[PDB]
This record gives structure tokens, C-alpha cells and sequence, in this order.
């Protein structure tokens, strides 16, 4: 390890203290935890994520999260989370476990962090180091365009990649994002994504689709489909890699068959 990082060993659990919280909307939040010292950094390679774990209602609960903060930040790590409240959705009366546990924490409480984890690591300048599985070494490839499909919270893994690309004035990679949500109010991190579209149009393309569309809507309506893929993601080729992260039903039924129809082979599709 070159830098003073927090995640020194992936097999270890690190209890971090919650030092701040922001209410972004009725059900979305920003949670900030302190690192071991104000001079530490998290130590999360781009393309990877961490897991939070704790005991809820007598069981061990583990969940993956991709921070919105980065290794440029000293002393803290920020998570942006959607809270799934109980007795709200008729189909899931109990709500979300880790998300509600987070919402119920008091400043000063701690929770365990672990990482980094993930088969994909972006090495910058278009280079992607990928492991077929955990027991293999990574195969490196260089692309010029990265298509990105996100549904719901699957957006944070894309935002981490997007910011890494744009912060490097010498990185010429172009990112294409197709962001899908239930409704306009559910478009997580819209301000941050739009600020980035503002400052780096040449390297960042952005498009949205929502299940229920308001009357004033300039984007798409409906699940991701063939047409959206063709119109908002880069065209198939060795120079193109497609990234995905969202609900299982989205990846299995709306993305793969259509990506296949359009011509993006599975060896160029990665699912976070
Ligand atoms: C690589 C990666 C990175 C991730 N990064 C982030 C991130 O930055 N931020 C983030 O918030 N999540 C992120 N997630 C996903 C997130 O970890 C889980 O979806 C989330 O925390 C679910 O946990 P839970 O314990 O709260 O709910 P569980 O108890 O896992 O899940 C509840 C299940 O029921 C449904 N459900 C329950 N209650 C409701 C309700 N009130 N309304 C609607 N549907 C409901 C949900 O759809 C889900 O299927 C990431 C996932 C991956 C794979
Ligand atoms: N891929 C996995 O194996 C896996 C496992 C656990 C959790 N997740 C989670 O899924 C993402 C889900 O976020 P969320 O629950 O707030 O999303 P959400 O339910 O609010 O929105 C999901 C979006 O995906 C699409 N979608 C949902 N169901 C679909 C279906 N049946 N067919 C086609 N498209 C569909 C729609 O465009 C929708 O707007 C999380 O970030 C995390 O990755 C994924």
C-alpha cells in the first residue's frame, strides 16, 4: 500500500463513526462517517465498492455501497442512500433492512465497513482491469467509450467512474449514461449528474427514462429498450464497453436481450 488508507485488508471489518447526515429528500440521505484519522483516505480503487454489515433483528446483514466521495477526500467517507421505509409499499411491508438501520443511527454510532470489492477496476485513460471471477487475475483492455445503464441506486457505481474520467483532463474517454427510474422524484443525484453534463459535455452524454412521466418531460418513458440503447449508448465495437447496475429484473429482461439485439456481446458487458 502506497497511501495511508482505511481499508488495509479486505478480510477485516472497520467500525466507522457517523459524524454527519443530510436529508436530500423525503427518502434519500447522505451519510458521512469519520475515517481512522483526519489524514486518512478510504482507499477504494475506481470500479470497486464497499460493504456495510451489522446485526438487524437477530441476523447479520451485509450490503454493498459505492461512496460518492473519493480518495481525494481526507478524513471522511460519504454515502448517498435511498431509504426503503416499512409499511409503505404494499408488496414489502417490512421495508429495507440496512437502509432503515442507517436512517435510525444516531450521530456518534458506528457501523462496520469492508472492502474494496468488485471484479472490475478502472485504471484510467480508458484502461479497464477485469477478473472473469474472483480466483483469476485481471485481463486489461483499453476502450474509447463507456456506455452506462443505471436503474435506481445502481447510479452510484456509474458516478464514481464518470467523475474519475472527468477529473483527469488528459483522459479522453467518453461516457454515455442512460439513467432509469420509477418517476422524476426518484432520479437520484440529478443535480450532480447535471452539473457534470454542464462542465464536460464532450466527454459525458446523459439521458433519462422514467416509468411514470410528468406532463413536462423532455426525455424517455418506459423500461430500457432497444431504441434507447441505439440512441443513447455508444455503438458496438472493441472500443466500447457497457457498464450496468440496477434491479435484477432490469438487467435480465430489459438490458441483456436488447443489448444482444443491438450487437453488444456479453464479453463487453459488465454488471456491477
Ligand atoms: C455495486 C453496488 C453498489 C451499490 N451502491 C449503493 C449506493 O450508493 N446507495 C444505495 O442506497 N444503494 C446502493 N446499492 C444497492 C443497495 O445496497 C441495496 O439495494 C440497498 O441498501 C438495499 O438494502 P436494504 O437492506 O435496505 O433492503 P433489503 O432489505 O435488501 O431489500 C428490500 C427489497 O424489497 C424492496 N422494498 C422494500 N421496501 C420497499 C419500500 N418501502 N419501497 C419500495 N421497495 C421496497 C426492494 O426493492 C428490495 O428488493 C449498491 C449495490 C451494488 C450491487
Ligand atoms: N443486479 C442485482 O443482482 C441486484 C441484487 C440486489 C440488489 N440490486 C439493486 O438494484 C438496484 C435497484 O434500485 P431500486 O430498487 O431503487 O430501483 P427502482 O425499483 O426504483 O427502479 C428500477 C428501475 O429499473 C427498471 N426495472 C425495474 N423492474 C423492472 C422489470 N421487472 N423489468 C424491466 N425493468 C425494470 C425500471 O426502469 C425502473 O425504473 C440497486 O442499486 C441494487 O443494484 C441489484
Amino acid at each position: 500500500h502506497h497511501h495511508m488508507i482505511t481499508l488495509e485488508n479486505p478480510d477485516i471489518k472497520y467500525p466507522l463513526r457517523l459524524i454527519d447526515k443530510e436529508i436530500l429528500s423525503h427518502d434519500t440521505r447522505r451519510f458521512r462517517f469519520a475515517l481512522p484519522s483526519p489524514q486518512h483516505i478510504l482507499g477504494l480503487p475506481i470500479g470497486q465498492h464497499i460493504y456495510l454489515s451489522t446485526r438487524i433483528d437477530g441476523n447479520l446483514v451485509i450490503r454493498p455501497y459505492t461512496p460518492v466521495s473519493s480518495d481525494d477526500d481526507k478524513g471522511f467517507v460519504d454515502l448517498v442512500v435511498k431509504v426503503y421505509f416499512k409499511e409503505t409499499h404494499p408488496k414489502f411491508p417490512a421495508g429495507g433492512k440496512m437502509s432503515q438501520y442507517l436512517e435510525n443511527m444516531n450521530i456518534g454510532d458506528t457501523i462496520e465497513f469492508r472492502g474494496p470489492n468488485g471484479l472490475l477496476v478502472y485504471q484510467g485513460k480508458g484502461k479497464f482491469a477485469i477478473r472473469a471471477d474472483k480466483k483469476s487475475n485481471p485481463v486489461v483492455r483499453t476502450v474509447k467509450s463507456v456506455g452506462m445503464i443505471a436503474g435506481g441506486t445502481g447510479i452510484t457505481p456509474m458516478l464514481q467512474v464518470i467523475r474519475a474520467v472527468l477529473k483527469d483532463p488528459n483522459d479522453h474517454t467518453v461516457c454515455y449514461l442512460l439513467f432509469a427510474n420509477q418517476s422524476e422524484k426518484d432520479i437520484l443525484l440529478r443535480p450532480e449528474l447535471e452539473e457534470l453534463r454542464n462542465e464536460h459535455s464532450s466527454r459525458f452524454k446523459l439521458w433519462y427514462t422514467v416509468d411514470k412521466a410528468p406532463d413536462a418531460w423532455d426525455y424517455s418513458q418506459g423500461f430500457v429498450n432497444e431504441e434507447m440503447i441505439r440512441d443513447h449508448l455508444p455503438p458496438p465495437g472493441e472500443e466500447t464497453l457497457i457498464l450496468m447496475c440496477g434491479p435484477p429484473p432490469m438487467i435480465q429482461f430489459a438490458c441483456l436481450p436488447n443489448l444482444e439485439r443491438v450487437g453488444h456481446p456479453k464479453e463487453r458487458c459488465f454488471t456491477f
